[PDB]
């Protein structure tokens, strides 16, 4: 009686390193710190200095100019409500193609 053990692991999984783009897309504006942290896996934050900004970074522009990325910055007002999200691509806006040559 041979034990036929052939399990399939999915090479399509991201278990750490960086946050997935679709994962950050789970949350929304007006979503409270608790739910944002619940969904994104964010640690508890309650800065008494007034710095209510959450910093995240995912891959969307891996390489082309070397300096090309969008900074995902969350801004929630003291009630815990995401009031503004900072999300703009590195294609002229939050950042552009590095150095105006030609």
């Amino acid at each position: 009686s041979s034990t036929l053990e052939r399990v399939v692991y999915r090479p399509d999984i991201n278990q750490g390193n960086y946050l997935t783009a679709n994962d950050v897309s789970k949350i929304r504006v007006g979503m409270t710190q608790q739910q944002v942290a619940y969904a994104l896996g964010t640690p508890l934050m309650s800065d008494p200095f007034g710095t209510n900004t959450w910093f995240y970074v995912f891959r969307q522009q891996p390489g082309h100019e070397g300096v090309t990325q969008q900074t995902l910055t969350l801004t929630f007002n003291s009630s815990g409500v995401l009031t503004n999200i900072d999300n703009k691509p590195a294609l002229s806006g939050n950042l552009e193609h590095h150095h105006h040559h030609h």
